[PDB]
């Protein structure tokens, strides 16, 4: 389906499963699309849930607008979607950049919209190194990403999934060429301007205040060998700021562990959704 | 263009060639799209035919609805398109799973809408082993496709076209990386739930009754080294059940022979459409 | 965004940047899409311009109509778009086949619509060999393209970008696998019939009279080792026929130079637009 937001942007979404099922809403990372969740959507569908996933503005099949590439607009786009579908008691699961979108939307959501949230390999509290965050990554790492994306996006999108994203640069790791090709295809369908601008939106936005307002139970899951969103500056810190958080650490797993190790993660997600 | 079906699903279709030419409609297999017919669409166009091809629901550029992944809905979606275009005297060509859709649509079509039909490498009568079909394939063959698709669809869709679909695993075959990569792209564009559910629809639906209902002339074509839809349980059985069928056997050709050997097949399809 | 033309064809386009920015409109080459301009769009956006690029009919995300695959229609589709956006004083940049479409559009544009144009590695004045153009390429070259495209588009779309398009067949060239894969993707998304018919459109159309009617400043840029649109029969001839043209030759650069050497071409495009 599609949902039109307040500035006229059409957002594409998938909505599968029982109309009466408990809604599980998935928020993809950068620079991907709702199709990055195939495995988890089939999994949750098989357990009877209703599964919903949208393409962020400028990504996948959604429109490619000139503006709105920032976390507040992203969270507002989610609210347009959940209001259009009139979702109640949904579970929101966000990966990477999508975990920041989830944190901001759940902090601002209308009552009864959300029951639980899951932040997987997520960006909060804040990634960039600063006064307030001495353990963050320097701005130069993100300048690098911006410069390579602008210069030859198609090559940059082979390098990322080939190296750090799924940990395929680690000696002995089982490599899947299909995961590399699929990441590149999802990224090439989206907009160069949205992908370029989103880098600053995921790495420089402070979600500390958002996390402080979340009162529903939150599962915080992260792999310890994450080469994209450093584990120590994210997971433990987010868990400490949330009122009702469960922290799960997966030794040796990468940033895209939902696709490389779904047999480890999926049972832990279903347990939490059922608790 | 697109056509809206009774449940509100939008179906993408192509319609090229003279508006008054005889219509030849192409039905793609699993898990592809209308783009699998490029070669045959240009070949028929060059002989002055009007050439139509749609993306099955949940495939290519069509919508990805929650339900309707079954042969009865697929044939009703075909009727929705042929009614919107008001086709008369059309020739329907179906490959693989599209051959099952053709058999069911043609058996139920309003009289005058169809002139002739062609089943290439098609699934009928019935693939799976049952009480009525002991030479069929065991269910476990299909349970493996389901499990590989659900675990890592992007890698499973490299594995199928690299191996059995086009016979590139046979010694001495001509391998085209282009055919592999195009199969993968068309597959990854479609929906994971549609592709998953379709496996039961193409392999367990019994088309025996549809086949007994068809009265127009039917060309049944099939490669004898078909590693996806086994030759002996399909083509000769279909031809024996159809009132007016012509059986064409192609020694040593694979399941995707319309793309690996179009120079052999195209003239034979053409002869049939002109007869 | 999308605009519907007067024959009902939908054309997709992107429009990014300030609303009061001078409009720089990009016209991609054969058989590509608006996405071929990612580098140049982010570059001009970073200098405060509004940047616009559409998918030619039968290409990329635009519809795939039966007809209209000719330069007169391509220039009327551009007129339809610039009227809908109400562009005034735009700069039109065209690559390859897109440079012929820019010449035709600019020659017929309404008063006030165009300020300047840029023809990069463009097809004017006329490619095909004849009595009028003794240095053209023989019709046989384009007949081979037609034949390879119709036989196996998927494989021909790997061969073109792998050999001649980007000069990767030259000893010592730095090959980018992402450039190859992206060319192929953009090509496979477009229509086989449009791509096939466009070959005659770009190689056989004589743009001599179009060039003689253009009176705005025109930059004619061309690589001297262009293996798709030979330099000697294009750039110098176009520059002689234009009233106010600046010719820039790039020694040893390929047809795809905007993507292989953007650090060389982008400065020159910007200096032309600021002049």
């Amino acid at each position: 389906g599609t949902v039109t937001t307040s500035d006229g942007t059409n957002i594409f979404y998938k909505d599968w499963g029982p109309r009466d099922g408990l809604p599980v809403v998935f928020h993809h990372g950068w620079p991907l699309s709702a199709d990055d969740w195939d495995n988890q959507m089939l999994f949750f569908l098989s357990h009877g849930y209703r599964v919903i996933a949208h393409d962020r503005r400028g990504h996948g099949r959604s429109d490619q607008p000139s503006t709105g590439h920032d976390m507040d607009t992203y969270a507002a786009d989610v609210a347009a979607l959940t209001e259009a579908l009139d979702l109640r008691g949904a579970v929101h699961i966000g990966h990477s950049t999508g975990g920041g979108e989830v944190a901001r939307y759940v902090a601002r959501a209308e009552p009864g919209r959300v029951a639980k949230a899951v932040l997987v390999s997520a960006v909060p509290p804040v990634m960039v190194k600063s006064d307030t965050n001495p353990d963050g990554l320097p701005l130069e790492v993100f300048d690098e990403f911006r410069a390579a994306l602008a210069a030859n996006r198609a090559q940059f999108y082979i390098d990322v999934p080939s190296g750090p994203f799924y940990g395929f640069n680690r000696e002995g790791a089982t490599v899947s060429q299909g995961l590399i090709d699929h990441w590149w295809l999802q990224g090439m369908m989206g907009a160069a301007n949205a992908h370029y601008e989103c880098i600053a939106a995921f790495s420089e936005t402070d979600f500390t205040d958002d996390l402080k307002r979340i009162d529903v139970p939150v599962l915080v899951a992260h792999g310890t060998d994450d080469q994209v969103v450093p584990y120590a500056d994210a997971a433990p810190k987010s868990a400490e700021l949330l009122a009702n958080a469960t922290l799960k650490s997966y030794e040796g797993l990468p940033h895209g562990m939902l696709s490389t190790h779904p047999e480890v993660l999926n049972p832990d997600l279903l347990a939490f959704v059922k608790s």
